[PDB]
């Protein structure tokens, strides 16, 4: 059980990685909204 | 037992990312609405 | 041990609901984006 | 034990989800970046 506890903590981490790669391009979209919104007005 | 708090440790992470993601999700939602309103017409 | 495994059980279980809030805004996001494009267009 | 296999089955949901989370905030990037090349100019 102990080796599949381990096995699961990398996992979360490996995830917690693809969440990270998500939240950047949430930032990027933002501000390309921005952008756009200012060329608009 | 220090696995589980690993465990742990590793979904407050996941949820502090979640509620960061669904911040700027929001952002994104305000700016297209204003942005379609604009466009529209 | 076992009381705090069910905790974690519960919590995922509770960030699954968070995660998939968050895609259904991305989907109507998406739309609203197509829907720009086409105006645009 | 049981409770094991309950935590890796909502992490294996877990992944499905952000991977498909994933799919969608790319096709909005692409949306997004073909809007502005748009309109600039
Ligand atoms: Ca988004």
């Amino acid at each position: 059980i102990e080796k599949q506890m381990d096995r699961v903590v990398k996992e979360m981490r490996r995830q917690l990685e693809m969440i990270d790669k998500l939240t950047t391009r949430e930032i990027e979209q933002v501000e390309l909204l921005k952008r756009i919104y200012d060329k608009l007005t």
